[PDB]
């Protein structure tokens, strides 16, 4: 085991993000009403650790097609239409011990 | 300081992160050819640890519009076609430190 583990609804973490999530549904929400909760059925919280990467890449459009092979070191394009080059900005957010990578930010701007 | 730090594009969390961003990239894009980074001019990473709070609720639908006050106590709807209800579950990212929240996951069915 792992995973979650309860916690009171008293606890004002808990009581927090009651709160804040139920603002969100509101907010999101198309109904002039306004909802709010009956009952917190089960309530359970766990501590994560993840390691962010910013990067700040320069991107070029190779020759190659999305279906062919060898695309790691394939030909930049340098024809008049064909080429493009963009910087970017990517923020990964990893979670080792699961192997897990998440795209969190991403913008690019054709220079 | 509290922010990234500088890391090397050898270090190999970085290359997995830029592999994975850069196949995202191409995933979503429109272009039927394929890019790849022309150089990674800046890296950087931090390690996070924040709380993911999971709480399963069941929400109703109040009687008052969301611009009147004291929708905390305010009475939920009783009436044939006003009254709902619905069981939903939560997932919030706090970072308490920074004192922010995020809503990570969130469905809703009408029961
Ligand atoms: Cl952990
Ligand atoms: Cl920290």
């Amino acid at each position: 085991v792992g995973g979650p583990m309860d916690a009171s609804v008293e606890e004002e973490g808990v009581r927090r993000a009651l709160d804040f999530a139920v603002g969100e549904y509101n907010k999101a929400s198309n109904d002039m009403y306004h909802s709010r909760a009956l009952q917190v059925v089960r309530a359970r919280k766990q501590i994560v650790a993840g390691v962010n990467y910013f990067l700040d890449v320069e991107l070029g459009r190779t020759t190659c097609t999305k279906t062919q092979p060898n695309l790691d070191n394939c030909p930049f394009h340098d024809q008049p239409h064909l080429k493009r080059k963009a910087f970017c900005s990517f923020q990964i957010y990893a979670v080792p011990w699961q192997g897990t990578m998440t795209l969190s930010k991403s913008t690019c701007q054709d220079a």
